[PDB]
Order: structure tokens, then sequence, then C-alpha cells
């Protein structure tokens, strides 16, 4: 009986195109006349609630946190929690959600890798990486484009962002993108955006075809 | 105050080339007169309890159920639990701990693959890629030789193994070993054994050098 | 009319997946009332003693006396033998069963070679063979695998363990996988693994492929 | 206490250029003023017997046997044993040698294998194999070559000939060189030979380079 804590990972945000602190609820079973409230530790009304998801009562409930916020009002790095005023829990919780201050803004050195000669061996499939490496913020958000048409992660899995070993301050992250290997082989382009806040235009690129990986 | 069932990771097992399974405390953290043994559901104990690792580095007692148990009897679904004969836990906690043989045998299909010429170009870092895919039992030890002497897992680390995009039921790690650019610049061959279970080798390996790196 | 001892060689335990140690008797022609004990220099015995096998078409009868033995103790090195309470001979035979534990851990610094132009000139057979050299203690079980699936010990076979000329202390072996010529030269993998008990991952193997060779 | 009977391998016939059959004790530790003679209860050839190396360093003796008998008469498959007249034996022991006379005929499909591609990255130590395969005898005896000089028996070590897989009636054996890549680098022709008995040749050999292998 906890209220888990989300705070906005930079996948997310990236694909609901805006930054998102919420708080919900995992273990809370049914409990009927649900009161959640969204202030501070001062007192403070919801930064334009939206998105409400209904409470799938499979033995959890689904909390409401949803909100959009600017994203250099996410930057300037504003305390804010999410109290618990529910019945079963009266007591408040202290979720202290911002991004980890007292952090140097390291851009993500990206590179895509395309597949060694075991995949030209096998001729199953062609499991293509997009390493991304040397980034001091965690949280990254790596998809790929046909083209200029993004790919969806029911072929790739962006792997998560544990942390470089030669440099503790910066991590690193990774990514496939696991297709046939004769739609690699016509030499169409597979171009992996990278969205990370480090970077100056926050989205860069890297793309492969059967002739840009030597 | 509740005691954690830690089962033999197959890291763990090939790390001190042995299975160990333990029954060790997490949340006991000062409660003297400690009386813990291994007794299961037909009434037999283990050979041995020793080495007892005293306490952690913060204010936590650790009493953890040391043994010596071979890997057949440990394969061919045993059942043994460990008793909580313990002042400030009287009621036996149950811990049934077993290698869990729901997984299917697929073994993990390696696709080593060599860093970007990006990463050549930045002439900065070279991160040489174990990518494996498709393994139904998730826990592997993917570690690494320069020519036959493992690194420390300060140099490589490996992804928690989460499932392959196209196959649920198969997993794939990633583990990556970043060196400096002229280390892989200079043609020194990288193999990443990855031991599994499912494996009929229990170790299986890929290699990478600047001639196979097309 | 002897008692032979039979110690747990890494090929047969590997062979198995589990360290096993018998008496078996093979001087003994035809001798009923055959009662055989484990008493070592303590007073223990063995964990399970059972399969016990009545005679074989030619005449010689096999005693045997396979056991469930853990890996980490077999590794310690507890002394255990076979004592002999026969109507043939009643004297117990002393057969200190371990490993010499006075040995260097060296291991085994695989080469996968593919065959030269000569072989593909005849194009009767193409022998892919596993070179393995200078391994320290003495048993390896070098099994092969084609793709990822091992083959049956009839078509590839290993050479028994011989000293490596170099350092006496170290011992080689060489391990053939005789396929056909049109088997080979269609793209199709060869690896060996070589199971062996100074290795940090207990197994290591090698690749090769036509490609894989200039 | 007992004797043993060494037959002439096919080491001998090209280590001393002759069959040497030879009875020689090995469990005899000291039991002076030996009484041997190489009869038969048909004798028919016996040679000379005029040479004993005198003693064994170890707690043994060495009552050595040889006899440089014609290479025809040793092949036509003649018997003879050494019958044991000793105070300590009284009862003679059966000491049969006798080359096989019906063995079918196949010739050693010898070929030579540079090592790995990945020895000019290891510059440890190169080892060049003299893989032979499916020779109809037993024994053969494989020797290397520097520029058409033979090596060492330290240097090059011939894999014991167990059956080829393939065919039980034919066998393979091997010789590796473990030299240095430095030295195997510099265009020198590493050149093996197999010795062979049903061959009208008798000698087989191949080369290798490093432009010799593709």
């Amino acid at each position: 009986i906890r209220v888990f804590a989300i705070p906005p990972s930079f996948a997310s945000i990236f694909l609901t195109k805006s930054t998102k602190l919420t708080c919900l609820v995992t273990d809370l079973t049914t409990y009927d006349s649900v009161t959640i409230s969204w202030t501070r530790q001062n007192g403070e009304a919801v930064k334009t609630h939206t998105n409400i998801s209904e409470s799938h009562p499979n033995a959890t409930f689904s909390a409401v946190g949803e909100a959009s916020i600017c994203e250099d009002d996410w930057n300037s790095g504003e305390r804010f929690t999410c109290t618990v005023t529910h019945t079963d829990l009266p007591s408040p919780l202290k979720q202290t959600i911002s991004r980890p201050k007292g952090v140097a803004l390291h851009r993500p050195d990206v590179y895509l890798l395309p597949p060694a000669r075991e995949q030209l061996n096998l001729r199953e499939s062609a499991t293509i990486t997009c390493l991304v490496t040397g980034f001091s913020p965690a949280d990254v958000f790596v998809q790929w484009m046909q083209r200029g048409q993004p790919l969806s992660p029911e072929k790739y899995v962006t792997s998560a962002p544990m942390p470089e070993p030669q440099a503790p301050g910066r991590y690193f992250a990774h990514s496939i993108l696991t297709v046939s290997e004769e739609e690699w082989n016509t030499g169409e382009t597979y171009t992996c955006v990278v969205a990370h806040e480090a970077l100056p235009n926050r989205v860069t690129e890297r793309t492969v075809d059967k002739s840009t990986g030597k």
C-alpha cells in the first residue's frame, strides 16, 4: 500500500510530446471514493490537468495525475509533490519529482552500428543497434525511421539507461531494431533519431545502409 | 521487517563456480539471538551451514544460509526452504527456492557487432557490443575477455536481459565493453562469452576484429 | 581379480553434467554375493548409491558405484574411498579418488583452424579441426557444434589429452569435425566448445567461416 | 609384479629407421640376476639381443628386449613371445606382438592447416597443425620440416591416432608446431610430412605459407 512516484522519463515525455510528472498508484487495491490531491507543501492548483484515464479494477487503481507542462518551466526546476488525502492513507507522502540538479548537460555521442558478418552468414535477422553513449542525464528516448516515417517499438526496443563504467558521471543507453535481413539489404535508410535534453537540437540522427557501414 | 529469498542467479553461480542458494535477511537491522536453519517440507537438513558475512556496512544484520549444492540436484528440481526460527520473526516464512523449469531451451544467438565508423572518427571511445538475441530463460552472465583473461565488471556492463521485440518468450541482453578508440583500432580481439543454462555447452561466444568488421 | 577405481574424469562429468566417482570392477569375471560399501578414513558414506548392474554379455561383472557428489566439495577435495567387502577379496582397497591438487590453472588457448585449399581440391571431405593448446590440468571434453546444435561423437572425435611440447606442465588436445565438403562450403559455420576445469567460464569456443579466414 | 610387451609401433620405424620388437619389465622394482632369452615353443626369428640399457633411474629395472629385424619379415606377420624364466616369475608370460597382416589400403589424406587469422593479433604462439585423416593402418609418424630439416619431438607433438569417425577401418592423427608468429609471417614455408605403411610412397607432404593458405 504505497503511492508509486513516476518522474517524467524522457522516453515518456517524447512519446507524449510533453513533460508528465504524475503519481499513479500501483499496489493500491479496491478502495472506493478515491480522493487524491495534486498540491505541493504550500498548496497550489494543478497545471492544466488533462487526459483522465479510467481506473482498471484489476487489483489496482489508476490515480490520475497527468498534466501538460511547459518544457522551459520543467527545466527551471520547481519542487512539487503528490500529497495523499485518501481515506486509506491520510498522511502525506513526499514525492520530490524534478530532474536531478547538479548535472552537466553532456550530449549523447550517438553511434549507429550496422550488423556484423554474423547475420550475413545466417540470413535470419539484422538486429541493428543505435548505441547511444556518454550522456550525463540518465533518461533518453531512441526511435527509428524508414526514410522519414517513424518506426514503432513492435520491431525495436530501447534498453534501459544503465551507467557507463568508464565515466561514472555520464551514462549510456541502448536500442536495437530486429527486422528481416533483405529489407536492410535493399540499401534503404534506417535513420535512428535520439531525443535528449542535453543536445543542442534535442534530436540527432544517424543513418546506415548496406554501404554506409563500410 | 522481512526476509528476502535470494535464489542462485546463474551469473553468481558462474562467478563463484558453484550453486549458492541462500536465505538472506534484508530488513532485519539489529536483533540478537539469531537462529537460522534449512528445514524443508519433508524434514531433512542441508549438509553444512557456515560463512556468515557478519553485518552490512549500514546498520543491518546479514544472516546468509550457505551450503554446497551440486548443479545436477539444483537442476533436477529440488524443493528446499529456509525456516525462520529467529526470535523477532518466530513464524517461519515460506521461501520455496527452486530453478524455474517452465522456461524452454533456446540458446543465445549471439551477434557481436563492431563499433561504428563514427565511433572510430570521434577518436575518443570504442564500445564493442555483444548483442545477444533469443534465449527463452532470461538469466545470462555475459563477461568479456581481451585474449582469455576476464575483464573486471568495472569495464564491461551487461544489460539486464529484456524480451526480444519479436519473440516475447525469448530474452536478449546486451553487454557493451567501453574502451579507448586506440584499444579497438589496434586490432585487439574481443570475445564475450554468454553464460546460459539452456545452452548444451553452457557457454557460447563470438569474436570481433578489424578484419571481420567489414 | 582386482577392483578398479574410476575417478570422475572431466570428460565424463561434462557428458553427464555431474561429478560421479565409482569403484567399478574390471578383472572380476563372475563372482556372486557382491556387497560393496563405501567407508573413508572417517565415518561417512555415500549420499545415494543406486542402479546396480548385474552382469554384462561378456564374462565380466560390472559392480557400479555411481553417486551424487557436489562440485564445491569435490573441488575442495574431500577424501573418500570404496572399501571392498567381497567373498573373493574381503580385504579393502585404498582408492584416494581426487584430482591432483598440485597443478597450475592455465586456460586452453583455443585456435580454430579452417581447412586449406588442399582440402577443397579433392572434394571428398572437409575436416575443420579445433586446435586447443596449453591447458595445465588433465582432462578436456572438446565437443563440436555446427550452427548451434551439438553433434554426435560419431562425426567429431577429440584427441586424448597429450602433453604440450612447450610447457611440460601444460597438456594439449586436437579435435576434428570431418564433414562433407559440400556441407562445409555452403556458408555453414563450425564451432567447437572446450570443456576444461581451469577456464574461468569452464568452457571456451571459437568460430570459423570461409569468409572468416582471409 | 608384471611384465609388459611393447609392440614396435610406427613411431619406432621412422625414429630409429628399424622395427624393434621389445619385452620390457615395468613393475619390476628390484630383482637382480635376470634369466631372459627371447624364446618360444616354436622359435622362428630372434636376431640380436646384445644391448641392455642398464637400469632405470627410478625404483625399477630396465631389461630392454629390442631386436632390429627385417622390415618385410616383421610385416609378414610372425609370432614371437618373450617367455620369463626368472626366479621371481617362474611362470612365463604372454608377450605376443605382430603387425596385422590383413589390413585395407587407404592413403593418408593429409591437409596442412595454417593457424587462426587472429594469431597475428595474439602474437604469442602460432601453431600450424598437420591435419592427417583416413589412413588405414593404426599408427603414423608425423614430423615437421624447417625448410626441409627435421624438428625435435619436443617442438612438435604427434596426436595419438584414434579411428576416423567416418570409417572404423581408417584412422587420423595430428602434429602441431608451436612456433612464433614473427617467424611464421616471414614467408617461412612451414612443411609437415606424414609417414605411412600401406602406401607405395609411404611419405606424403604438404607446405603452408601466408600465401599458400587462400
